[PDB]
C-alpha cells in the first residue's frame, strides 16, 4: 500500500467534504461531489475552459499525475442531457480505477448508483452501461434516443435498468474503460 502526496490530498479533500465546508473556496472551478457505490471513487469534479487542464493538476492546481477529476467544459448545467466527467486509471488504484470493477458481470449485475452531491442535493444515476473502448450536445431528441440506443447495445452486458429520452444520463470515462448512469 503506497501513501504519497496525491493520496493524502484526496484523503483530506475527502474530509473537507465530510465536515461539509465549502470546497468552492479552495477552488473555483468546483462544480460538486462524486461518488461511485461499492468503490473508493468518491472525489471533487471541477471544470475548466477546456477538456485539459485537469489531466495533470491536483485540486489545488499544484501538478499531480493523478489529477483532479473534471467534467466536460461543454457541460452547463445539472440538467445537461449527459453530464461527462474524466478522470484517470491510476496504478495504486485510485481516481477512476475502480470503473474496471465495473467489467465483472456480477459486480455490475448488482445496482451500483453514481452520485452526484450538489448544493447540499444528492443525484442518483443507476448504472446500465460499462465497456471498453461521447457528446454533451444534442440537437434533438433524435439524436439524444440514438445516443442512447448507440452506447446502450455497446454494453457488455445487458442491464435489467431500462433506458429513454426522458432520463438523464451521467458518463463516467477514463483518460480506456467507460461507465452510463441514468437518472
Amino acid at each position: 500500500t503506497k501513501y504519497n502526496h496525491d493520496t493524502k490530498i484526496s484523503s483530506e479533500l475527502q474530509k473537507k467534504e465530510y465536515k461539509k465546508e465549502d470546497l468552492s473556496k479552495i477552488n473555483s472551478d468546483f462544480k460538486f461531489w462524486l461518488s461511485v457505490e461499492n468503490t473508493n471513487i468518491n472525489y471533487p469534479v471541477v471544470q475548466s475552459k477546456d477538456n485539459s487542464y485537469y489531466l495533470d493538476k491536483d485540486f489545488y492546481k499544484k501538478d499531480s499525475i493523478s489529477g483532479t477529476l473534471f467534467m466536460d467544459y461543454r457541460n452547463k448545467s445539472i440538467d445537461d442531457k449527459n453530464i461527462i466527467i474524466y478522470g484517470h486509471n491510476m496504478k495504486n488504484k485510485t481516481m477512476f480505477n475502480n470503473l474496471n470493477k465495473f467489467k465483472d458481470a456480477d459486480f455490475f449485475k448488482k445496482n451500483n448508483k453514481i452520485k452526484i452531491t450538489l448544493n447540499g442535493k444528492e443525484f442518483l444515476y443507476d448504472v446500465f452501461s460499462a465497456y471498453i473502448v461521447l457528446k454533451t450536445n444534442f440537437n434533438n431528441e433524435s439524436d439524444y434516443q440514438n445516443y442512447i440506443n448507440d452506447i446502450t447495445s455497446k454494453s457488455l452486458y445487458k442491464s435489467p435498468i431500462k433506458v429513454n429520452s426522458n432520463d438523464k444520463i451521467v458518463t463516467l470515462s477514463t483518460c480506456r474503460m467507460v461507465i452510463h448512469g441514468r437518472l
